[PDB]
C-alpha cells in the first residue's frame, strides 16, 4: 500500500532549501476527526559548504524535485490496525524534510541566500492549507516527529496552537509527539551542536518558541533546541519518547561501539543524565536501548517499557487528556543502567 498522496504547497513561496516547492503526502480519513502530521527528520546543514556536500549527496532533503507521487504509511502513519494500535484510524499527513534547519527556519533564497531555510514556515503553510481539506473539523492535531523532526515538534507546536487560535478554531487540540529529538549539550567522550546550532540559527534566520525565546534572549535561542530546556516553556501537552543511549546522541558525543572503565562510566553518566531531564515530564517513553527513532518503524509495537508498548502508552495519554490511570500509564522511563537491559529493546 502506497496510501500517501504528494500535495505539492498551492503557496509555491514556500519553498525546500533549492527552491522548490515544499510539501505533504496525504491520506484521508473521512471517519475521523484525528489528524497526525509528522515531521521527517535528517541531521541539518549550517554553512554553504556543508549544505553544498548535503545538496549533491542527500538531495531529496534539499529539494521536492524528485519526490515521488505517494509513501507508504508506517508505524503510527500506518493505516492498519495490527501495525497502528494507536491511530490507525487517522488522517495522516506525512511532511518531507527538505529545509536542513531542524524545521527552525524562515528564509528564503535570495540575491544574498544560495538557499532557503522555510522549515517553520513549511509546517504553517502546511497546516493553513490542509484547513481546506478537513482539519478545519478536527478534534485533535497531533505534530508528530522523529529525530530532527522530534526537535521540531518541539520548535513547532505551540506555534501551530498559536496559528490555528488566530485563524479562528480554538477547538482543535494541539498536542505533540517528539520522538528521538531530545538531546544533551553535554561534555563529549572525546562541528559540536551546540555551535553548529548557533551558526545554523543565524544561517537559517532560525526561529524559536517565544516564551523560551525570552528566557534565553538574543544570541542564546540555541538553547532551545534542547528538549529539557524548551519543554518546560511550552503550553502545548508533549509526549516526549527518547532512547536512554540514542546513537545520534552518542555520534555527537564522539562515542563509536571490551568497553573500558572510562567509557563504561560515560555511557551509564549519560542514561542517568537523560533519565534524570525526563523524571518531570509525565508523558514519556524512554527505553534503556542503543538505537534511533521509534515511531514510523513498522515493528515500533515491540518495545515496552514496565510492559507497556508505546501504542498503549500513547492511547493513555489520549485517555489522560480526555488522577492516573489505573494499569493506563503514561510516564515510562526505563531506570537499568546499560544498552539493552531492556529485553525488549531493537535488534538492529
Ligand atoms: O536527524 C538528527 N539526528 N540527530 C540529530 C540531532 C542531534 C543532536 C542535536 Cl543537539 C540536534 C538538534 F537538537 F539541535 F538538532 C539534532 O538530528
Ligand atoms: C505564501 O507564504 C509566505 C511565507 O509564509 C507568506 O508571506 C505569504 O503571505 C503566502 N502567500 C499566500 C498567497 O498565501
Amino acid at each position: 500500500n502506497e496510501d500517501l498522496r504528494l500535495h505539492l504547497l498551492l503557496n509555491t513561496s514556500v519553498t525546500c532549501n533549492d527552491g522548490s516547492p515544499a510539501g505533504y503526502y496525504l491520506k484521508e480519513s473521512r471517519g475521523s476527526r484525528r489528524w497526525l502530521l509528522f515531521l521527517e527528520g535528517g541531521w541539518y546543514c549550517f554553512n554553504r559548504e556543508n549544505c553544498d556536500s548535503r545538496y549533491d549527496t542527500m538531495r531529496r532533503l534539499m529539494s521536492s524535485r524528485d519526490w515521488p507521487r505517494t509513501r507508504t504509511g508506517t508505524g503510527i502513519l500506518s493505516s492498519q490496525p495490527e501495525e497502528n494500535p494507536y491511530w490507525w484510524n487517522a488522517n495522516m499527513v506525512f511532511i518531507p524534510y527538505c529545509s536542513s534547519d531542524v524545521w527552525s527556519g524562515a528564509s528564503s533564497k535570495s540575491e544574498k541566500n544560495e538557499y532557503a531555510f522555510m522549515g517553520a514556515l513549511i509546517i504553517q503553510e502546511v497546516v493553513r492549507e490542509l484547513l481546506g481539506r478537513g482539519l478545519s473539523g478536527a478534534k485533535v492535531l497531533l505534530l508528530a516527529g522523529s529525530s530532527a523532526g522530534g526537535t521540531g515538534v518541539l520548535l513547532n507546536v505551540d506555534r501551530v496552537a498559536e496559528q490555528l487560535e488566530k485563524l479562528g478554531y480554538p477547538a482543535i487540540q494541539v498536542r505533540g509527539l517528539a520522538d528521538s529529538g531530545w538531546f544533551l549539550d553535554n561534555k563529549q567522550y572525546r562541528c559540536a551542536p551546540t555551535e553548529a546550532i548557533r551558526r545554523g540559527i543565524r544561517y537559517w534566520n532560525g526561529v524559536v518558541p517565544e516564551r523560551c525565546r525570552r528566557q534565553f534572549q538574543e544570541g542564546e535561542e540555541w538553547n532551545c533546541f534542547f528538549g529539557y530546556k524548551v519543554y518546560p516553556t511550552l503550553r502545548s501537552p508533549v509526549f516526549v519518547v527518547q532512547w536512554l543511549f540514542d546513537e545520534a546522541q552518542l555520534t555527537v558525543d564522539n562515542v563509536h561501539l571490551p568497553v573500558q572503565e572510562g567509557l563504561r562510566l560515560y555511557i551509564q553518566n549519560l542514561g542517568r543524565e537523560l533519565r534524570h531531564t525526563l523524571k518531570d515530564v509525565p508523558a514519556s517513553f524512554a527505553p534503556a536501548c542503543l538505537s534511533h527513532e521509534i515511531i514510523i518503524r513498522s515493528h515500533w509495537t515491540d518495545v515496552q517499557v514496565k510492559g507497556t508498548s508505546l501504542p498503549r502508552a500513547l492511547h493513555c495519554w489520549d485517555r489522560s487528556l480526555h488522577t492516573p490511570l489505573k494499569g493506563c500509564p503514561v510516564h515510562l522511563v526505563d531506570s537499568c543502567p546499560w544498552p539493552h537491559c531492556n529485553p525488549s529493546c531493537p535488534t538492529g
